């Protein structure tokens, strides 16, 4: 069978940045010492998969992007010890290594060997495992999930229940662990409080998710589209605003509201004028304001330092502040206890195939989370 | 005896920016219900006092200004019940009226009824109490401590111990209490971190005792004027750097020092871009900027939000994060109990008409903190 021999199989390729993804057959190298070869089963569309196409989010192209998945281990490579043939794992965007400052620091989650930071667009050992027409395509965050195959190394990799529906978990790899964890671990939303999101997608979603369960008493949801309204109440949406219903800027609106401000504001839209006018609307000597949202490549946003010297905190985080390869079994143990629900925010599911129609849909405002099955 | 008559005394008034002060004669109307008159015995030179001047801070002139001292209470007007004519106090340049918002949160201290976000330049009632030439004067932060006499607002002022030696324990009113408090309250630093701190003035050296008395294993102190770093090693300083030693930026330094970034880092000067760098040389995934130093008004950052979202935390304060009444009592009793000493940031003492050249001191770079007597 397939273990020790190159695969052949099929990947969606992006060759140019603002062009169609190309759905070809590539040759996926065995996995080497400490990596670990996967069956894809289920892969998210991510809004930051849809960065790397326009150019916002840069790595090295061509590249095959893809990682919010879920999958099946096909082999694994001389020394790995956390994870077997057959098994069920979510490939892990963000690693653990357990050995730098950052795994060893209780509450630091960007692990160093993450390739988001200085993105290579390879293997830790630095090559790829991926070859299209002869040419060496590059990974993406070192997960690559528009693949039917791929490898990843053993600290980017987690193994999770066997009886876990491998097609609704897999958002657990990035959008709801993205936003519930911003919302419970990193601004540790307070019973009683009052937060407002900038950002209804399947990561806004989530970070009403975890408001609600943090216990939050208001939460308003703000979006320039006001068809996604009907789902962030039906998640825990006090109330929903649009922006362009106004006459004076939403900050100022956001502030009589609230009476002053809200406790905690998070940006999950990825603009630098949003991540100001989210600090803007908390309040200003006590509020707490998280950027999820990715911003544009090599642009700095304007800011005055009073927002901060009166007492706010600006935060940011990465996969919602989890260590990755800890938290990622956990929450599909939550999940499984029916401790929370993944379903509102799958809108579509699609065939691997129809890739660039799933993007087509996020684009248009028409989805939350399309799942693309293999 | 002056109980309810108008005092003429002297008091340093600013007529215009960038001009030396006028020590001249003024009158002190009597003080209204809820409101206090005291006679200062000591006044320490702030460098925001010199923010004022410069135009740095926009105040309303002509003022009177000042703002960490202490006196003696000479008379209450109608309904004071928490101080009484012969108690030592400080005045608080950040109210706690106990009933707002803020005060009710158990974190927040920067009570609404500050007078330093929309600076009127009047008592909580908008009329002023000074009179010079004829002409009516500007109170600056609800507290004139540039005057033999002065008048304030109960909720700004606080009883402290009968005992207390006013030349040394009205650092306390602002300096000691907000470097102290920036370190152990608001960044909250740990035992065995590493700690940066830009500017080693008054406010920074404080902020040291505060790392010191939290366990800071490291503590690097950052001044352009190398005259400073003595009585920061003498405070706790490890180590101190002039970044005008270096040819590269003092974060690539700091970083490279600190093998991948400071735990904690602060930010005493005032200045845009070292806010800025103070951000930059803490660890990205979990250090944490405190922004002490008042920036220039109207004047707006500019940075990389990516700073953020790999998972620092930046943050600013006033006075510390201390509620002001319930503060600086306590800080007061605890000085008594010798937990901390002021002596190391007292450089220079001169009598009130000295005024002038004690501004000098501090512009000359000769000074820490220059103690005026009365
Ligand atoms: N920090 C992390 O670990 C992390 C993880 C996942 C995603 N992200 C980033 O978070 C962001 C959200 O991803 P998503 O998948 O939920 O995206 P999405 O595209 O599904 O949702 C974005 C939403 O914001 C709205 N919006 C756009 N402009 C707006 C504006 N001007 N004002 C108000 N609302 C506006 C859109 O209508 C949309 O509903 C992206 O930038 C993504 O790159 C970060
Ligand atoms: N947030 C608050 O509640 C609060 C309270 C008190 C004072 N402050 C502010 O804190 C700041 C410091 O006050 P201070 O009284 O200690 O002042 P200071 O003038 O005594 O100290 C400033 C120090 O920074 C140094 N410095 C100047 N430029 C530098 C540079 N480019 N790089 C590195 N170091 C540099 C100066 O040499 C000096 O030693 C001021 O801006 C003041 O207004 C804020
Ligand atoms: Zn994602
Ligand atoms: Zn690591
Ligand atoms: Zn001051
Ligand atoms: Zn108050």
């Amino acid at each position: 069978s397939t273990a020790g021999k190159v695969i052949k199989c099929k990947a969606a390729v992006l060759w140019e940045e603002k062009k169609p993804f190309s759905i070809e057959e590539v040759e996926v190298a065995p996995p080497k010492a400490h990596e670990v070869r996967i069956k894809m089963v289920a892969t998210g569309i991510c809004r930051s998969d849809d960065h790397v196409v326009s150019g916002t989010l840069v790595t090295p192209l061509p590249v095959i992007a893809g990682h919010e998945a879920a999958g099946i281990v096909e082999s694994i490579g001389e020394g790995v010890t956390t994870v077997r043939p057959g098994d069920k794992v979510i490939p892990l965007w963000t690693p653990q290594c357990g050995k730098c400052r950052v795994c060893k620091h209780p509450e630091g989650n960007f692990c160093l060997k993450n390739d988001l930071s200085m993105p290579r667009g390879t293997m830790q050992d630095g090559t790829s495992r991926f070859t299209c027409r002869g040419k060496p395509i590059h990974h993406f965050l070192g997960t690559s999930t528009f693949s039917q195959y791929t490898v990843v190394d053993e600290i980017s990799v987690a193994k999770i229940d066997a009886a876990s529906p491998l097609e609704k978990v897999c958002l657990i790899g990035c959008g709801f662990s993205t936003g519930y964890g911003s919302a419970v671990k990193v601004a540790k939303v307070t019973q009683g409080s009052t937060c407002a999101v900038f950002g209804l997608g399947g990561v806004g979603l989530s970070v009403i998710m975890g408001c609600k369960a943090a216990g939050a008493a208001r939460i308003i949801g703000v979006d320039i589209n006001k068809d996604k309204f009907a789902k962030a109440k039906e998640v825990g949406a006090t109330e929903c605003v649009n922006p362009q219903d106004y006459k004076k800027p939403i900050q100022e609106v956001l502030t009589e509201m609230s009476n002053g401000g809200v406790d905690f504001s998070f940006e999950v839209i990825g603009r630098l004028d949003t991540m100001v006018t989210a600090l803007s609307c908390c309040q200003e000597a006590y509020g707490v304001s998280v950027i999820v949202g990715v911003p544009p490549d090599s642009q700095n946003l304007s800011m005055n330092p009073m927002l901060l010297l009166s007492g706010r905190t600006w935060k940011g985080a990465i996969f919602g502040g989890f260590k990755s390869k800890d938290s990622v079994p956990k929450l599909v143990a939550d999940f499984m206890a029916k401790k929370f629900a993944l379903d509102p925010l799958i809108t579509h599911v699609l065939p691997f195939e129809k890739i660039n129609e799933g993007f087509d849909l996020l684009r248009s405002g028409e989805s939350i989370r399309t799942i693309l099955t293999f």
